[PDB]
DNA sequence: AGATTGTTTATTGAGA
DNA sequence: TCTCAATAAACAATCT
């Protein structure tokens, strides 16, 4: 039960960091991240919704994404803010990937959207 | 009751 | 032929 989708040629890591870093407070809920990613990359407004799980997975699986409690009172509370420590980002992951999509035809490097 | 969030385990497949 | 980003899903706990 597996298949690759014609997503934009940027890593989920890069797209997440970009939307976070461009938010007014440099922090966003998961919900806001998903919304903002689909706004910048229309593909994600479509039928396929598994990208939402993928995004959730990246947040927990890279050290550059640090969770911040929405309520100090509840350490196990939901709807927390996510932030990015940009210096903890492996720079190759911000480059445009060569995949089916980018072989057909934002910029080649997302660093100038992130190091802001 | 069903959806969402955060964490984790696991597999896949294509690019270097 | 080896790697790891992409993708799928289990599980617990909160949330609507």
């Amino acid at each position: 039960n597996y298949q690759r989708y014609p997503k934009p040629p940027y890593s989920y890591l890069a797209m997440i960091a970009m939307v976070i870093q461009n938010s007014p407070e440099k922090k966003l809920t998961l919900s806001e991240i998903l919304k903002e990613i689909s706004t910048l990359f229309p593909f994600f407004k479509g039928n396929y919704k598994g990208w939402r799980d993928s995004v959730r997975h990246n947040l927990s699986s890279y050290d550059c994404f640090v969770k911040v409690l929405k309520d100090p009172g509840k350490p196990q509370g939901k709807g927390n803010f996510w932030t990015v420590e940009v210096n903890r980002i492996p720079l190759e992951l911000l480059k445009r990937q060569n995949t089916a999509v980018s072989r057909q035809d934002f910029a080649q490097d997302l660093a100038p959207y992130i190091f802001q």
